[PDB]
């Protein structure tokens, strides 16, 4: 019992709210991060994903678009179910800057993790 | 630069991204070449690529559900137009294992590069 | 803040670094609790923080060289000093596993997160 | 015979000096950087690292400690005989920025590939 549809919080502060998965595991959700590198309106951004599909804690994967900015960054984590009964998503995810050349791409990702729960 | 179209990385996989439709959104297949080693196959991989401030070299965030193994994989990179007037997908992604338990997930995830061209 | 001392991170591993020279080398070893599953162990690691413009939470990165396997760690973060005026080391690594060829290099690398305080 | 004295350059451009690795598998070098993510002027810098200890080729890890900023990027990965006969080092970092905050934290690891040859 993992379902992925809710709204979670993260250790970084921010919020994230998932809808209904679907039978191929997809589903689709806002997610307002507490953070930002960059000097913009920390505006909402809809978040695409999937989630395997039998085992009661499934890894799943989403892809956060962001709204404020020529950016993307991508989760990817396992649903578990943190020893007394409550779920835990543990996760990590690639924040992808945009540069101009071919060249500057290498300053471009970022990676870090995220630790979602039952907000 | 769009990511629809057929493209193959230096792995020696392929991969079919259908259309992007208005927002952002977009679908298509992965064959990968290699693996931890079942058998290889492809899988379903959907996407996003980031519309705002209407560019042509813009980052683009996809995860492909590995169906055979509880795995994921989730790409994070920006559509380029290397110098050769072609294309190019400069990404790195992160590929989650499905761990037993809660705390053996400090070895799940592997990082790691590709590059897709067109065929 | 320095990384002399004892230290234990959130794995339950711990690690000691003896006295960091002049120019910023140190050297220490390391006690991981977990694996990629032969013996648990100690192996020696050694390190570097970053001198320049004498700081007092720099960054620092070392390497531990897993004996048992041939496996390889890099350590990577920032000797902190969380606001209950303790220290807290914020790290990210990249484990190496040895491969059996140059073209099964994509698999190698996996990225995580460790977090050491004192003793 | 894969030794890793020499010098190499790598695919953004820089170059690597590494010097005699000893018994217990450590070195020493200096290694230019032919990129910089700052304002500083690109100077010089030493590098610590391990290489384990009996395969023909072996997995290594070092720390390049940045002379011109805050910094520390590491490097970890294996030495390959590239199929004619050339060694070729395919390798992975984690470069380190510095923040001022236990907070902004995430906003300073990046990641990224690099292949070494005997330039």
């Amino acid at each position: 019992k993992c379902s992925l549809t809710g709204k979670w919080t993260n250790d970084l502060g921010s919020n994230m709210t998932i809808g209904a998965v679907n039978s191929r595991g997809e589903f689709t959700g806002t997610y307002t991060t507490a953070v930002t590198a960059t000097s913009n309106e920390i505006k909402e951004s809809p978040l695409h994903g999937t989630e395997n599909t039998k085992r009661t804690q499934p890894t799943f994967g989403f892809t956060v678009n962001w709204k404020f900015s020529e950016s993307t960054t991508v989760f990817t984590g396992q649903c578990f179910i943190d020893r007394n009964g409550k779920e835990v998503l543990k996760t990590m995810w690639l924040l992808r800057s945009s540069v101009n050349d071919i060249g500057d791409d290498w300053k471009a990702t970022r990676v870090g993790i995220n630790i979602f729960t039952r907000l």
